[PDB]
C-alpha cells in the first residue's frame, strides 16, 4: 500500500507574532492548508489531541469522517513538526 | 506585510504480522529511510517517545544533537502516520 | 436560531440479534442513516464518546470536520436514545 | 428476513446570557416543551445527569416512572444537542 | 403560635432464602405494594439508591416525576426498614 | 412475621423556621414523637447516620439497646421521608 | 460532678475456650453483666466500636438511648480492659 | 464446669475550660490518681493512644513494663470514660 | 564557660539461623541482658519500634514508665547495632 | 563474635543552648568523639538517617567505607540515645 | 583467561552565584567543554536528565545520535560531579 | 578551585560474563580501582544510589566519611558511564 504526505511549513513573522502556514498534500490529490498563530503551540496538548483523534477515529462509524478525522490528525502533526523543526 | 523566516519540507513516503518501510525527505537535502515491524506499533508508546524526545531536544546543549533528535522525532512521527493512514 | 433534529429509530430482530436502524434528519436537509447491532450498546461508553467528540469539536480548525463531528455526535446520541426508549 | 419490533420517533426543535426554548415530540403523541438559561449548560453535568437517570431508570420498579425518567433524559439530551449545534 | 403547612402519612406494613411483601399507604390515598427476594437486600445498596433518587428528585423538571421518584424512595425505604426490624 | 410502622409527619412554620413534628407508631404499641427543626436536614448525613446505626445494631450485645437503636433508625428514617415528601 | 464505674472482670476457662464475665456497676445504681467468649477480642475492632458509639451518642435525639449507648460503650471498654489486664 | 483463672477489678472515680480529677483503684491494691485539662480531650487521640500502647504492650520484653503501660492505658481509658459520661 | 548537666553511659556488649546475646550496662548501675533469634531481625521493624516507643515515652504520665520504655529502646537499639556490626 | 560499643554522652549547657558531647569507643580500639548542638535533634530524622545508612552500607563496594558508614551509624545512634536518656 | 573488549577514558577537568567551566576529554580524541551557572544545579534534575537521556539512548535508531546523546550524558555527569566535589 | 577525575574503564569478557575494570584517579593523588561484574548494572539503581549518597554526604558529620562517600559516588558514576559508553 502507499501513502504520501507532503508537509510544507513556513513560519512568517507579522507585527503581532509568528504565524505558521501549513500546506499538506495528502496522496498528491488533496491539498490542505491553514495558517495558525505559531507562538502558543504546546507539544503536550498536540500529543493529547492526537490521542483523542485516534480514540475517535477507531470508533467512528459513518462513511464520512474517517477521512475528516485523518485530516485533523495531519494538521495536528504539522504543528508537532513545527516544534521540532524550528 | 509579513516576513518569511524559514521553511521546512517534510516528505513522508510510507509503504507497507505487518512490515513497514519509511522514507522521509527532510528539507529536500536529507533522505532518511528505515524498515520496521508494524504489529507492535502502539500509538501511546510513540506519543510518549515524542514527549521524551522533546524533553531532551529542548535541554540539549550541542548544536548538533538537536538535529539527531529531530530525525528521531521524524521517524517516530512516521510510525504515527502509519497508524492513521492504514 | 433554529435546529431541527428528527430521530427515527427502529429496532428489528434478525436471527443473530437485534439491529437498530437509525435515521436522522438534520435540519430537513441532511439525512443520515445507519444500522447498528443493538445488543452491545453501553450507555457509559456512549457518554464518554460524547465527551471526546466535544473535546475534539471545540478544538478543531478546518472548515470541514465541525459538521463531520457533529454528525457522529448525532449518531452517538441516537444510540443513547435507544437505551432510554426501549 | 428480519422483523420490526418497535419504532421510536424523537423530534427535537431547538430555538435559541443565552435563553433556550426546547420542543420535543416523542413518538408523535407527546409533546414536551421547556425554557432554560443556556449560559450555565455544561456538557459534563448533562452527561452525568444521563448516567444517573440511567442508573435509576434500570432499577425503577414502577411501570410508569420509567416513562417519567425517559422524558427527563430526553430534555437532558436536548441541552446536549444545543451544545453541539450552536 | 405556629402554622401547619402540610402533613404526610406513611404506613409501612411489612410481611416476611427470604421473600418479602411490602405494603405502603402514602397519605391515606395511594396504596403501593410489592414482593421481593430478601436474601440480597444489602443496606449499602439501598442507601446509595436513596442518594441517587435524591439527586434525580431535586433536578427533575416535570411536576409529575417527582412523585414517581418519591414512590421509589418509599419502596427503597421499606427494604431498609426490613433490615432493621428483623 | 409482621411489623407495622406508621409515620405521621407534620411540617409547622414558626417565626424562626420550619419544624417537623414526627410521630411514629411502632407496632401499634410504641409511640415515639419528636420535634426537629426542619431546615437543616441533609440527606447525605442521614444516610450515613443509618449506615452507622446499622454497624452498631448488628454488633450490639445487651438485651437493651437493640430496640433503642431501632428507634433512632426509625427517627432517622422519618427525616429522610420528610425530604422526599415535601 | 461524679461518676463511678466499677469494673469486675473474671476470666473463666471452659472446655471450649476462655469466657470473660463482665460485671459493671454504673453509679452504684445499675449493674450490667455479660459473658463474652474472650478468645476473639481484637483491640482494633473495639477501638473502632468506640469511635462509632461516640459518633452516634453525640448525634442521638431521643430521651432514651443516650443511656443505652453509654452502656454499650461501657461494655466495649470492659473488653478493652481485658486485653490490657491479662 | 468451668474454672476461674483470674479476676481484675478496676474502679473508676471521676470528678470534674474544664479540669478533671481521676482516681483509679486497680485490683484493690494500687491506687492511681491524676489531674488533667479536659478542654482538649479528644476521643480520637485517646483511641490512638490506646492503639499505640497496645502495640508496645505486646512487644515489650520486660516483665515489669507491661504493668507500667497497663497503667497508662488505664488513665487513657479514664479520659475516654469522661467523654461518654459527661 | 559551659556547665555539665548530666552524663549517660551505655555499654553495649553483643555476642552472636543466628542467636544473639545482648548485654547492656546503663549508667554503670543497671545491667540488662537478653537472648534473641537473629534471623528475623529486620531493621525497618526495629526503626518503627523506636518511633513508637518514642511516641509513648513522650506522652507517658508516670515518672517510672519512662524508664521502663527507655530500657526497651535500649534493647531495640542493640538489635539495630547487631545489624550494622555483623 | 564480639562487638563492644561504649557510649559516653554528656549534655553541657552553654550560653547559646545545650551541646551533646558524644564519645564512642568502638571495640576498645577506636575512639570517636563529637560535639553536637543538642536542641535540634528529631528522632524521626535520625531514624531515617539510619534507614539510609543501611541502604548504602549493604550496597557499598570499596574495602574502605563499610567502616566509615558504620561510624556514622554509631554517631547517629548516639543522638537517638540522647533522646531517650534525657 | 579473559579478553579485553573495549576501553573508555573519560577525563573530567572541572573548574569553578557560582559559574562553572567543564572540560571533558572523551577517549583521548574528543574534547568537550562548556560554561554554566552553578547556583541552580540541582542534583535531582540532573539525575532525571540522565534517566531520560538513557530512555532515548536505548531507543534511538541512528548510529550517530547515540553519540550525540552520550555527550550530553557526559556533560550532565559533569554537573553531578561538581555537586559532590565542592 | 580544581578537581580532576580520570575515568579509565575496561570491559573484559570472561567465560562467565563481562567484567568492568574501573580505574579512577581522583585529583592525581588517589587511585581507586575495582572490578565489577558488568552484566547486571541498571541505570535506575545507580541513579538512586547517587540520590542516597548525596542525602548522606550532606548530612554527614565526621572529618572522615565526606571523602569515603565521595569515592563511592565516583564508583557509582563509573558504572553509569559504562552504560552510556558501551
Amino acid at each position: 500500500k502507499q501513502n504520501s504526505v507532503f508537509y510544507l511549513l513556513t513560519l512568517g513573522r507579522k507585527p503581532y507574532g509568528s504565524y505558521l502556514h501549513i500546506k499538506i498534500e495528502l496522496d498528491e490529490d488533496e491539498k490542505l492548508e491553514k495558517e495558525i498563530y505559531a507562538d502558543n503551540i504546546k507539544l503536550e496538548n498536540e500529543l493529547r489531541q492526537l490521542k483523542r483523534l485516534y480514540e475517535v477515529y477507531q470508533s467512528v462509524e459513518i462513511d464520512d469522517a474517517q477521512k475528516a478525522i485523518q485530516k485533523e490528525a495531519l494538521l495536528t502533526i504539522a504543528k508537532i513538526l513545527s516544534v521540532f523543526d524550528f
